[PDB]
Parts: structure tokens; sequence; C-alpha cells
């Protein structure tokens, strides 16, 4: 039969689907949600053997252990257990494109496992097993005998062992296929593994018993009136003593109940369903759920006797909301939402794409302190607990059908095509029938890079009949096809169209007025988080709180998706595409996080923070509104603290409390702030604090803050001449200058300082030279490779255009003498083939003091592409414990990644100066400096600057952070200026125009010295 | 102007004056000025120019220099932006290229007079015997700011002696969206805070 190279079959056996099940037996353990005795795990110690492909199985084993089977814990992706490689392949599926077929060496699992059953669950009623995820297909034998097959390695896959079992020991045999016909429909952007990588189960349901049931809350104008709707199915022999009952509670207050028989009301001219039957709950002022207070509800149904016993019970959590879309917009309870979501893969750096609680609640915490509102489950339904999770803390869900043909040419191959349908169509239904009474589920999603085909259209239309109360988007095909309710683009730009054939993508301000558009528009994915990016992610946040049609998006994406791996050492190193000899790989590609795979965050998160913060504030004089973007809570844990300070000198600070009602205003005057003896500006920050825990935060988390400058009061006071002067030293080869236990040489044959001395000890391993290169971003690269350019991207530019290559041709050095300094004038161009694309003129002055004031101008040629930056770089002799500066910080931050970050004084070691992207490139930059210390040095001005142990070369010459070896003494990069990172999309060049390095002429001003 | 520092080096080729002022008004400091004006032996005086303005101040309207020559010439030569007026945040009409008009044209008659005949992106202007270089926007006329400024119609406006040259680093937008509130876009709003210039004046 070859089942698995037939979309025709895509199971054989299995049950029908439906909501999360228990049977409890007593209905206060269900009310409770505590463990039910009908249902248990049979995670943990399985057996398992490695083949080659399925006809390498031997017939022995559906009878008995293969000797030569290890011992192995399920779940897991056998990948993870060294049997075989995981593939890490992007668009190109990681099989030859031939569908329906696979390969004849299909890598097959045989996992095995002996238990026991008690006969209780055999004298009666109905027992099953539930593979939560198994991975690509599988074949079932129970005791020897085969029980059934089933397809989708993202929901479950249920079958009857009811007739199966013998009291006592039993042994399953679990067949496991790599690659089916399912694969076809498991193209995502990931790696590519398999086996049982969710739970397994064994449920034990009485033969009469509630079979499906659901949970409809619909309310009345303003939500002060709600009727809980719930329809019961069942499954056993009807009668006429059979009831149920459904009762509500809010905690351990029972709000209502419901009785009634089977038995349904007419539905057409043969009748109605005999065995269903409707309760409908009444409720007055129902507590409402959103993600801002996740209030739920517990519902209860139980499968009676009209005389009080007991067959079984099932149940939920029940929030009481509403989804709808109207007049254009996304409304929840009526308000418009503003989306701060993230897509989120299910990935674990160890355990591959098996999920443990304790992960899943460190994600949504994570999230939640972030700011983040929402989660698109990209690209597949996700283990069932997610939901729950959701449900609890409180975040929307995009709930998306495993169905995703990114390979095919053209991409609707497949989805256009009504052979299809069958597979597709059980993909979407069994994901609806399952996650239906989660309130956290708002919307579904139909899949993913599928293209646009009939299919689309057929399922879109089958949700919106079967479950009307949540919107369907679908981004494939265009963004805006007849198979989705919202305009949901990916990587769309704020202002920039990409008016691609066929498929264009408009700015998304354009998008949403193009003739005949009404829809809301909230992005699937947005601002590409891949290595050093979220260069622009204050543009789509000031876009979408200004357009009502903007309700934001999901960044693509939370975790890198890497995975560790270790040397001979034994120690730990993060893995990538290729890493496991799987090829073709999409290398990188795979790492586009918010947070590092053990969940440390990259620098980007806080951007994210900022930039969805729920108060926002203005300034005007001395007085400061807050504004709220909550739409349901009043601000009641939350204060504000603000402080000024100059120059990084704390001067007075306070509290206030907030009190703002969803979306109010509340104004606070600050209190007369005294005056500053001293230069300089002073600067307000104000931050918003939540003295108390919460479910998602511990007392003092930090949820909001913002910066303004007051007065500045320039400085008019003179250095005041200093006792004596500098000493020139000409020779041949050096200017040397002499200053007391200081000494500086210039190079004349360089044009650059080439040494210092403090005392008897050199300063630099490194002369002081300009540069104008930077090591590569993921989004410089782009896709450029080996086998394949892309001429485009930056860095290929600045590659072929000699960027890299140039080198300093002298055309000026000189030294004078004044009053009371030397000074060192220098001119410098930098050729390739002939072509003078930068230009340094440069000014050294040393005095008195013992400062060196270097003065510099760069002419960049026109037509050269612009550079990435416009500083100086040097090796230092030193190796010092701390940084210590007074600029932007206290973390990364490039230009157009820099809202997050506050102006004042920061201290940290020297190692939190350098961001330990797993590719790496130029990172740890922080803006807006006004000065630097490290070691003995002091530099001044109002640079960018970054400093740790690896040169620029090095990071751009490293593939691996692990490779990394830290230098002799500390490289230094300050830059008078720094291009944006971008992050739009790193596939193609996405800095925006504003910060891009175009000016021309470009002049900078730093002064060097020790403290 | 509150003078800080006036001094005099003399180079290799060259003789350096260094100077830097303090604009004050009730004690506050809007803004500060620091130069260097360095003359060759090629009789090319070089003027460097770095400012200071206070964040806290309003953007000024255009950082610069400015001086009345003694000099009435026929006509302005430039190589830059033109050939007629154009400002920052109204310049894309205008080319760069060399241009040479009669004086007059480079004063706009306006009825209600104000600042007027600005050319942007000028690298080189010839006035007379004078020339001068570097990137910059400029206007040249028989009338001094003040008198445009004092002065409400165009008909009462008097040629003065000589001829007054605005040179500036910078310039603010000019703005219209309304002419009842502010309307400057902030891209062309002078608030960097800090600014840079420099210019070779010569002679030919
Ligand atoms: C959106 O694009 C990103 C690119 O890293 C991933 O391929 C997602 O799965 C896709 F849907
Ligand atoms: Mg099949
Ligand atoms: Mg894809
Ligand atoms: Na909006
Ligand atoms: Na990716
Ligand atoms: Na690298
Ligand atoms: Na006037």
């Amino acid at each position: 039969r070859r089942d698995w190279e037939n979309p025709g079959v895509t199971q054989l056996n299995r049950l029908a689907a439906h909501p999360p099940f228990a049977s409890w037996r007593n209905s206060e353990e269900a009310r409770t949600d505590r463990p039910s005795q009908q249902l248990r795990s049979l995670n943990g110690e399985w057996r398992f053997a490695w083949f080659p492909a399925p006809e390498a199985v031997p017939e022995s084993w559906l009878e008995c252990d293969l000797p030569e089977a290890d011992t192995v814990v399920v779940p897991s992706n056998w990948q993870m257990h060294g049997y075989d490689a995981p593939i890490y392949t992007n668009v190109t599926y990681p099989i030859t494109v031939n569908p329906p077929f696979v390969p004849t060496e299909n890598p097959t699992g045989c996992y095995s496992l002996t238990f026991n059953v008690d006969e209780s669950w055999l004298q009666e009623g109905q027992t099953r097993i539930i593979f939560d995820g198994v991975n690509s297909a599988f074949h079932l034998w129970c005791n020897g005998r085969w029980v059934g097959y089933g397809q989708d390695s993202r929901l479950p896959s249920e079958f009857d062992l009811s007739a199966f079992l013998r009291a006592g020991e039993n042994r399953l045999a679990v067949m496991v296929l790599r690659w089916s016909d399912g694969s076809y429909l498991e193209d995502q952007d990931m790696w590519r593994m398999s086996g049982i990588f969710r739970d397994v189960s064994l449920l034990h349901k009485p033969t009469t018993q509630i079979s499906d049931f659901h949970v409809a809350t619909r309310f009345n104008d303003d939500f002060s009136r709600a009727v809980l709707e719930a329809e019961v199915q069942m499954c056993g022999e009807l009668r006429d003593y059979l009831r149920v009952t459904v009762s509500l509670w809010q905690g351990e207050t029972q709000v209502a109940s419901g009785t009634a028989p089977f038995g349904g009301e007419i539905i057409d001219e043969r009748g109605g369903y005999a065995d269903r039957v409707t309760l409908r709950l009444n409720v007055e002022n129902p507590k409402l759920w959103s993600a801002e207070i996740p209030n739920l509800y517990r519902a209860v149904v139980e499968l009676h006797t009209a005389d009080g016993t007991l067959i079984e019970a099932e149940a939920c959590d029940v929030g009481f909301r509403e989804v709808r879309i109207e007049n254009g917009l996304l409304l929840l309870n009526g308000k418009p939402l503003l989306i701060r979501g993230v897509n989120r893969h299910e990935h674990h750096p160890l355990h591959g794409q098996v999920m443990d609680e304790q992960t899943m609640v460190q994600d949504i915490l994570l999230m939640k302190q972030n700011n983040f509102n929402a989660v698109r489950c990209s690209h597949y339904p996700n283990h069932p607990l997610w939901y729950t999770l959701c449900d609890r803390y409180g975040l929307y869900v995009v709930d998306e059908a495993n169905i995703e043909t990114h390979g095919m040419v053209p991409m609707n191959r497949l989805t256009d095509d009504p052979r299809w349908l069958p597979a597709m169509s059980e993909r979407v239904t069994r994901m609806v029938q399952r996650d239906r009474n989660h309130p956290s589920v708002i919307i579904w999603s139909l899949g993913n890079e599928s293209g646009h085909g009939a299919n689309h259209d057929a399922l879109y239309r089958w949700i919106k009949s079967v479950d009307p109360s949540r919107p369907v988007q679908y981004e494939g095909g265009g963004a805006d096809t007849t198979a989705t309710d919202i305009i949901c683009p990916m990587y769309a730009r704020v202002d920039e169209d990409q008016p691609f054939p066929a498929v264009p993508k408009w700015s998304i301000k354009k998008w949403l007025s193009l003739p005949g558009e009404t829809r809301p528009l909230i992005l699937c994915e947005y601002a590409h988080a891949m290595g050093n990016s979220l260069g622009g992610f204050a543009k789509y946040w000031q876009a979408f709180r200004q357009y009502p049609r903007l309700q934001g998006g999901f960044v693509w994406d939370w975790v890198d998706q890497s995975l560790i791996k270790y040397d001979e050492n034994g120690n730990p190193w993060s893995a990538y595409g290729g890493d496991f000899g799987d090829t073709p790989n999409d290398r990188q590609f795979c790492m586009n996080g918010l947070v590092f795979a053990d969940r440390t965050p990259h620098p980007a998160l806080t951007e994210a923070k900022h930039q969805q913060q729920f108060f926002q504030f203005r300034l005007s004089g001395q007085t400061i509104e807050v504004t709220s973007e909550y739409l349901f809570r009043h601000s009641d844990n939350e204060l504000l603290h603000w402080m000024v300070a100059l120059d990084g000198k704390p001067l007075a600070s306070g509290e206030v409390p907030l009190d703002v009602a969803p979306q109010g205003k509340q104004l606070i005057e600050l209190p007369e702030l005294p005056q500053p003896e001293s230069a300089g500006q002073l600067w307000l920050t104000v931050r918003v604090v939540q003295p108390n825990a919460t479910a998602w935060s511990e007392a003092g988390h930090i949820s909001a803050w913002q910066q303004w400058r007051l007065a500045e009061n320039l400085s008019v006071t003179l250095p005041a001449a200093s006792h004596a002067i500098p000493h020139l030293t000409t020779s041949e080869m050096d200017f040397c200058i002499e200053l007391g236990n200081k000494r500086w040489q210039f190079n004349r044959q360089s044009g650059f300082l080439s040494q210092m001395w403090i005392g008897d000890k050199k300063q630099l391993l490194t002369p002081l030279r300009d540069q104008f290169t930077r090591a590569p971003l993921d989004n410089d690269i782009g896709v450029s490779e080996a086998t394949r350019i892309d001429p485009n991207a930056w860095v290929e530019r600045w590659k072929a255009a000699g960027h890299y290559q140039a080198e300093a041709a002298l055309l000026q050095c000189t030294a004078d003498t004044l009053a009371d300094a030397v000074l060192i004038t220098t001119a410098h161009a930098w050729q390739h083939q002939g072509k003078t694309l930068f230009i340094s003129r440069k000014t050294y002055r040393i005095d008195g003091s013992g400062q060196m004031a270097i003065t510099v101008d760069v002419e960049v040629a026109s037509d050269t592409p612009h550079p990435a930056r416009i500083g100086l770089n040097c090796q230092l002799a030193q190796v010092a414990e701390r940084v210590n500066w007074l600029g932007l910080g206290p973390q990364e931050n490039y230009p157009d990644r820099l809202t997050a970050a506050c102006f004042d004084r920061w201290d940290l070691p020297l190692s939190d100066m350098y961001t330990p992207y797993v590719f790496p490139s130029e990172n740890g930059l922080r803006c807006g400096t006004r000065e630097l210390n490290y070691g003995p040095h002091q530099w001044r001005g109002d640079f960018q600057f970054n400093i740790s142990r690896y040169s620029q070369q090095q990071l751009m010459e490293t593939s691996h952070r692990h490779l990394l070896h830290a230098e002799e003494g500390t490289w230094l990069n300050i830059d008078g200026f720094h291009m944006g990172i971008g992050g739009d999309d790193s596939w193609s060049p996405s800095v925006s125009a504003e910060f891009q390095l175009s000016a021309g002429r470009y002049h900078y001003q730093l002064v060097w010295c020790q403290k």
C-alpha cells in the first residue's frame, strides 16, 4: 500500500477530532481541573530503532523487541538522539519535488513500548491511545495487530485500542516515517526533524459518552449581559433518562447551571440531532476575558442519568469575549486592538521540537514583560498546553493550520489543485475542531506560504461557516485575497512600496486606502529579527499609532532556531544550518529571533519592549501627560518615577502614583526643579513601575520609560592656560611630541598616530587609522552566497566597490608649533583601482594639558556606495575590566535602533560591551556618546563606539561565535557616523534613506586624553 | 556677541587666527561660535566655523556669517543651485550649474519684504574681485536683513552703500503648508545643536 505516498490517504482508523478530554468520573475533579485517572501518559522510556527505509524493518519487530533497539526517551526527535541529521532548509524542499512521491531511502524509526493495562479499563468502556505529535506519518500495531495509520505531524492522532488490549502487559509498535505525502504540506522554514515529539497517552471513555462540545459566549450591546451557549454531542446508546448538565463557575461560585435530556431542535425535513443538545446559560455582568485581564470561568459538562448518576464529566476554561471586525477594525469586546505580537516556533536548542511546560511558561513571561500581547503559531497547531497557558496568562493567539507549500513552483501548485483539497481540509478542520473552545484563540489562519488557490477559498468558507466567532486570515497570494478577513502581509514596509508583480507589497499606509479596500491590516510578519536587526522598528509603531486601520503585527521571530552541539572538549556551541552535515541548507537563516535559543535576550528585545509600551508620554514645560493605551484595565499597579540629571549627575527625583483609565490621560506636574550649579544638559527620565508582582512579573518590574532634554547651559568657561607646553621632536620618519610623561608619535610614512606612551608604557598595539567598513550584519549580507551572489546586497556593493580593499595613500603630513601646542595635519586618500573613495583630512592638536584634539573631515565620492561607517579605529594595548561612558545605553544601540536607549552615565564590564550573535558581525555599538572612559583613556566628543577584544576583521572572518578568540589588547571603533542596520527584511536592502551615510561630506571632532 | 577668545599664531606658510564668541541674552547663552582664520602665502583665507546652539532655544533661522561689502558689481556668478531663488524645502526645481545674473535678479521683490534671494548648494560664488568657496547658501543684495525687516512695503526699500552678503553654512526651511501656524517640517529645522562649515575666501 505505501499509504505514505498518497494524499488520498491521510489516515486509517483514526478517531474523530474533538476538544481536550479527560473523562473525569468525578465532577469536582473536573471542575477543579484536577488530574483525571481515566487519562494516562505513556510518556517516558521507550524502545527505538532506526531503519533507512520501511522495507528494512523486520517482521519480528511487531512481535517482539529488537534486541538491538535502544532505550530512548519519548517524546523526542530522533535527530536529537544522533540517529540521523536534522536538516535546515528554508524554501527548498528537503526531498525531491515529485508529489506525491518521497525518497526510497526514507528514514524510519521503530518505536515500541511494553506497558500494562488494567482490567477495569477493559471490563467496560472505551480505551484509546492519543499521539499528540508524530512527524511525519506512522503505522501502528498493538500486541502484534495493526491498528491504523495517520498523517499531519501537528495535530493529535487517536485510535481505539479497545479490541486490541489484554489485561496485563501489552505491546505497541509504532512505525514512524520521516517523509510522507504530508511533507509536501510541511515546508516551514525550520529544522526538518521527525519522530514521536509530542505526548502519548491512554484515555478511558465510557461507551455512552460526551464525544464533542462547543462553547459560545454572545453578548448584548454593552457587554452587561451574555449567554453562554454549549452544544453537547454524544456517542453511545441513547436513552430517555440520559441527561446533560452544564454549569458555569466564577471560581468556587456556581454561576449558572442547566440540565436537559438529549434531542436537538429541528434542523430540516428529516428532523434534528437526537444525539445532541444545546444548553443556554444567561450571565449578568460577566467578567470579560482579555490579554489585559484574563478573566476566566470554568465550564463543567456532565453526562448523567435522570436519577443523579454520573456517567462522565468534561470541562474547559471559558473566557467571555467577542471578536469581530467592524467598519474595518478588529475589535475585542467592542474595542479595537493594537497587536503587539510575535511569531513563535516550538523550538528547544536541546530537545529540538519537543516542547515542555517550563519553556512555554518562560516564553510567555518573557513576552509579557516585553510588552507583547499576542502570538502567532507559526506555522501549525501547537502542543495543547500552549493554549491553556495563553488562556491563563492572557495572550491573543493566531491558530494556524499545518499547511506550508513554499517550495512548489508556483507556490500554489497544490493548494489550487482539488485533488489536494482533502488532505488540506483535514489540516484546517481538525484544528478548529480541537481548539475552538480556547478564548485565547482569536483568529484562525489557513496556513503559510502556499500561494493562493481555490482550496483556500473553500476552507476559508468552511471556518466562517462553522465558527463565525473568529476572523480568518491568510497572507498567501498577495496578503489581501478573498481568503482573508485581514490584510496580513509579511514585511510590507511603512512608507516604501515593493511593487513585485502579481503579489506586490505596498507601504502599509498605502495599502489600506487602495481603491475599494476597507479591511484592517495587521502584519503576519514584520521586523525580521535576524542578528543585529530591528532598525526601523519605531517607524512601524508610530504608524500603527497614527492609523486606526494599522492594528499592529507579529514580529519575525521570537527565538533563534540554533541547536546545541559539542566540541571535542565536550563544550556546548550553538549550531545552525549545515552544521550537521545537512545540505543543501540555509545556514543562519534559521536564527531570526529576539532571544537566543536559551532565552537570553538579543539587544533588539528592549527596542521591542519600549516601542510596545502601553503608556505614552508627552512633556510640556514641567507637565507630563501620560496616556494609556489599555482598553480595559486602569493603571492599578503602577507608579511613575522620574528623575532629573545633569550630565548623568542626579539632581532630583520622585514618584507619582499613576491613575489612568483605559485610554485616559493623567497630568503630572513636576515640582519646581532646582538650579544646577553647572554647564550642561539636564535630562528628564521617567519609568513606569509595577509595585506589586503579578502572575507574569515580579514587584518593581519596569513597564515603560521615556526621556527628554530639559534646559541646557552651554559652557562659556575658558579651559585655563596651562603651565607647560608640549615639545615637537621632528625626524625623518616621524613627528614626535613630548609633554611630561607623555609622548605621541606620528609615522610620517603613513600619516597616522603610530604610538603613544604614558611613562614607559606603549599604548597602542595598532595605529589609529580611519575606518569606513564594518563586519557585515546579516542584514548587510541578504542572500548573497558563493554559489550565488545578489548584487544589491550592501555587502556586495561594498565588496565590489573596493571598500574592504582600500588602503590609505598619504597626501600630506605636517607639523607646526603653536603658542601652546603642536599641530599635526594630515590628508589621506582611499583608493581602489584608481578610484578615490574617501578622503580624510585631519588635525591633531596636543596642548599643555596633554589633551589631543582630533578634528576629522571626510569626503565620500558620490558614486561610491554609502559606507557602513565613518570613524577611526585602533587596537589598544590595555585590557580593562570596565567600560564607563556618558551616552546612550546601557544596551547595544544603533541609529535606527536607538529609541529604547537612555542617555545617562553607564558602566559595565567590558564583556557586556560585546554582543554574542551566533553568526558574528559588527555589534555592541552605543550611540550619542559624549564621553568614553577606558583604562587610562578618556575620549570625548559626540560619537558612536564599540569596544571589545575582537577586531572587525576577525568578526567578519568568523562564521561562529564559539570560534572567536579574544585578541591581544582591546579593539576600539569610534565613529563620527554609523550607518543604520535595517531589518524591514533580511534579504534585500532595508536601511532607510535617512539612516544611510549619503552626505558626501562629514565632520567629526574627538578629544583623547588620560584621566 | 561676547568674545571668549581671540588669538594669533604663525605657521610655516601661514598665519592663523582663532576666535570664540558667546551669544547671550538675558544671561542665557544662545549660541557659541568657534572659528579659525587661516591665511596662507597663497592669499587664500580659509574660514572654518563650528557653532553650538542651546538645545532649549528655538531653532535658529540660519547659521552663517554676513558682512557689508564696500563694492557694488553688476553681476553675480555662481556654481550651485539656480538660477532662481531656492530654499531648503523649496529647491527641487533648481538646477546645479554655472549661473550668472545681474545683481538685481538676486533680489526677490516680495511686496511685503523679508529674507529673500537665497540660493542653495553653492560651491562657488564670485562677486567683483571676490570669490568664495565651499558648500553653502547665500544671498546678496543692496539690502540688509535689518532694512528688510523694518520696511513693510517693497517700494519703501532703499539701496544701501555697498552690497550685503549673507553666506550660510545652514538655512531653515521656509515652510508654507499654511501661513498661520508654524509649517516648517522637522527635517528642515536647524535642530542638530552642533554645526560645522567652512569657506575659502579669496580673490581673482
Ligand atoms: C516569513 O518569513 C520568515 C523568514 O525568516 C520565515 O520563513 C517564516 O516562516 C515566513 F512565514
Ligand atoms: Mg498518504
Ligand atoms: Mg516559508
Ligand atoms: Na492603528
Ligand atoms: Na528564517
Ligand atoms: Na562573520
Ligand atoms: Na518687512
